[PDB]
DNA sequence: TTGACTCTCTTAAGAGAGTCA
DNA sequence: TTGACTCTCTTAAGAGAGTCA
């Protein structure tokens, strides 16, 4: 098994390598009518990517060393997260984007949660906004607003009541 | 059917069944630290379930009927909207709980929405802690909260920014 | 050891269709 | 005609693993 050394040598080849990603900036909103910026560290659109880095989806990536002759692989914005407990409350951890932008690789762009709190992201109010999140968002989530329901609550007859 | 008379005697017929459903009180929370009571009507747990319906899978259901001397078959949430658009902004559009209760059929606790209107709900601070969906929540989504973040952004070194 | 491809899988909000009696 | 089962699929946030040179 690799050793804490290992796997904190690991977390800093990540690291280096991602550093030199483009580093794109982005206008965002808050919430409460308010604008920040992040600044996103995004993996090339095709190949190739960096040093360690393949994509094995559309908007999937992994990265992999090699160790003592073994290959060791993981997906690609869970390498920050080596170091933690892989799973909470019963659920799996995931790899979280702050920045809801799936290219970026920023580690302060990343957390480490159930997918259910992952999910939940897409539609916070934001920072200024109203987020209760215990660990912040960035952001206002892209998905947050009064929504475009077709069709509301209705009955024909009486038959029900609410 | 194809009439809008067949359609609207679909939409009856299912009505009258659901409203012979066993009616369930539920206490649900607001938001904003206030309570309220829905009223969901509940399909059974096992065969039979009402006429017309037949169990697809643990918590989906389907309403059939003949008509024209041939089958017709709905997912068993999407009859009142029969009538309705079938997408919204090239989204296929969904049954959606506002009750958060699969087995109720009550059409005063449905909506007629994208997937992702559907589930951003889930997270929704409801009807009195500030939720803006411009069909309303009826109560504060059941993964509202806080979340188990087990690790927040962090980096190593000194590559990255927020 | 490494890059660049290939494949399928998970989850929880939702779907369509076939086999029998 | 109606009932009670069976199967796989969709989506968009996420995953694991194989092949070849
Ligand atoms: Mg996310
Ligand atoms: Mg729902
Ligand atoms: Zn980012
Ligand atoms: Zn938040
Ligand atoms: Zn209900
Ligand atoms: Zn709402």
């Amino acid at each position: 098994a690799l050793t804490n050394a290992q796997i904190l040598a690991v977390i800093d080849s990540w690291e280096e390598t991602v550093g030199q990603f483009p580093v794109i900036t982005h206008h965002v909103p808050l919430g409460g009518g308010l604008q920040g910026t992040l600044h996103c560290y995004e993996i090339p659109l095709a190949a190739p990517y960096g040093v360690g880095f393949a994509k094995n989806g559309p908007t999937r990536w992994q990265y992999k060393r090699t160790i003592n002759q073994v290959v060791h692989r993981w997906g690609s914005h869970t390498v920050p997260f080596l170091l933690e407990p892989d799973n909470i409350n019963g659920k799996t951890c995931t790899a979280s984007h702050l920045c809801h932008n799936t290219r970026c690789h920023n580690p302060l762009h990343l957390c480490w949660e159930s997918l259910d709190d992952n999910k939940g992201r897409n539609w916070c109010p934001g920072p200024n906004g109203g987020c209760v999140h215990a660990v912040v968002c960035l952001r206002q989530g892209p998905l947050y607003g009064p929504g475009a329901t077709v069709a509301g609550p209705q009955q024909r007859g009486s038959h029900f009541v609410v």
